[PDB]
């Protein structure tokens, strides 16, 4: 009933108890991923998340409150209970606030903030601390492809050698250009028919994505899903659109060698 993993988030860095110190109150931060004990988090049935025998704890339950390690039996019960929604948030149920990395840099301190479904609020509980590299196959068994910064993504015939068909699926729930990992698949707005492009990763809600059980790729803020516009691949436009279950909204990842 307990199991232990790393927690990967913004820019692929991991949740780390600062300096590897275990004294009560030590803040959680981002740090490059590794096997050190202060990056190993044990998820217990009681909804606690523990490292070095102590609990992930809200040091306060307000917008901007720090998250720290603290003795599990002395901390407040409301402050040590967490849930892990399927869209990759880490939420403190009492406050409704979510774990947020406000900057990408190593040593950024993790805070509880209002949920805006930002990529800075996406996390992946996993033992694989490297991004998973895959082609994204969709409508007509075509592949989603990059075409440079500030340019639309679109469908092309899948080719094992096309580097612009290769995507790094990061722990912060961003979908990145594998060969240029500072660039993220981004919706150019939150309205139906807004275009999906590549832009510099900035931790925004427009850059957060979820692969759901219906084969959809969902943008949690807008609720809308990637869609090959009008089921017409020669338009070379992928948009966000309400989920219909239709073939032009169905996707699957295929891991690359
Ligand atoms: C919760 O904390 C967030 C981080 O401090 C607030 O967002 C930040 O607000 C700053 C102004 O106080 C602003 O300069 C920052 O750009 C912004 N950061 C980001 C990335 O959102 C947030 O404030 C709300 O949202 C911002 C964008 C403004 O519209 C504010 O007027 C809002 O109050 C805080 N949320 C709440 C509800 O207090
Ligand atoms: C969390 O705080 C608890 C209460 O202060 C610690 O338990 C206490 O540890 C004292 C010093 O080690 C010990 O003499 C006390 O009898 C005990 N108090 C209670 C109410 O159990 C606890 O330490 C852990 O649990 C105790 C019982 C021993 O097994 C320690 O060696 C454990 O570390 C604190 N937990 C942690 C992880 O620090
Ligand atoms: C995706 O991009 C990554 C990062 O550039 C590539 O990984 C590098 O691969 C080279 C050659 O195998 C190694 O020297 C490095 O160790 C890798 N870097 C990292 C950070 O992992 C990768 O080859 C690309 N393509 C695929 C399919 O993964
Ligand atoms: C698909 O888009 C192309 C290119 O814009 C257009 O010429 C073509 O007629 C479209 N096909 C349909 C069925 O609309
Ligand atoms: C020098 O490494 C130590 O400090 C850094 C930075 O604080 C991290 O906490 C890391 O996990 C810990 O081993
Ligand atoms: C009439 O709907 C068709 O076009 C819209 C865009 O106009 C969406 O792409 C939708 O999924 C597709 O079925």
């Amino acid at each position: 009933t307990s199991f232990t993993r790393n927690i990967v988030g913004r820019d692929g860095l991991c949740v780390d108890v600062r300096n590897g110190y275990d004294t009560d109150g030590t803040p959680l931060q981002l740090w490059p991923c590794g096997t050190q004990r202060n990056q190993r988090w044990t998820f217990d049935s009681d909804d606690t998340i523990r490292s070095m025998g102590k609990c992930m704890t809200a040091n306060g339950l307000n917008n901007g409150s720090n998250i720290v390690i603290f003795n599990c039996s002395t901390a407040a019960e409301n402050a040590i209970k967490w849930e892990v929604p399927i869209d990759g948030s880490i939420i403190n149920p009492s406050s409704g606030l979510v774990m947020t990395a406000p900057r990408a840099a190593s040593r950024t301190i993790l805070l509880l903030e209002d949920n805006i479904y930002a990529a800075s609020q996406g996390w992946t509980v996993t033992n694989n601390v490297k991004p998973i590299v895959a082609s994204i196959v969709g409508y007509k068994e075509m592949c989603l492809q990059s075409n440079g910064e500030n340019n639309g993504v679109w469908m092309e015939d899948c080719e094992a050698t096309s580097l612009q068909q290769q995507w790094a699926l990061y722990g912060d729930r961003t979908i990145r250009v594998n060969s240029t990992r500072g660039l993220c698949v981004t919706t150019n707005g939150y309205n139906s028919k807004d275009l999906i492009i590549i832009l510099k990763c900035q931790g925004l809600p427009s850059q957060r994505w979820f692969f759901n059980s219906d084969g959809a790729i969902v943008n949690p803020k807008s609720r809308l899903v990637m869609d090959v516009r009008a089921s017409n691949v020669s338009l070379r436009e992928i948009i966000i659109f309400p989920a219909t279950g239709n073939p032009n909204q169905q996707w699957v990842t295929q891991v690359l060698p």
